[PDB]
């Protein structure tokens, strides 16, 4: 009984970002720090491109990644990590370790 059922989302295991993908995330940070539109929408594409290459998946089906599909909510998540990585510690101010 009880069962494991999805909460919402967070750090899914099957999902990875990826090496090139880290570069992608950083080179979003290069441009824009308040994720407005094109930026992010771009970012998902940019990323999907970089991810599909790791699998030799067709560009016109880069989302075929499937298992590790960089959907919007993932990118939304990472920026919403970064600003929370502030917000937590920004409120506590005694919690440099144990995840700011």
């Amino acid at each position: 009984m009880a069962r494991i059922d999805p909460t919402k989302k967070g750090r899914r295991n099957r999902f990875k970002w990826g090496p090139a993908s880290q570069q992608i995330l950083f080179q979003a940070y290069e441009r824009q720090k308040n994720p407005s539109k094109e930026e992010r929408e771009t970012l998902v594409e940019e990323c999907n491109r970089a991810e599909c290459i790791q699998r030799g998946v067709s560009p016109s089906q880069a989302q075929g990644l499937g298992s590790n599909l960089v959907t919007e909510v993932r990118v939304y998540n990472w920026f919403a990590n970064r600003r929370k990585e502030e917000a937590f510690r920004h409120k506590l101010a005694m919690d440099t370790y144990k995840l700011n």
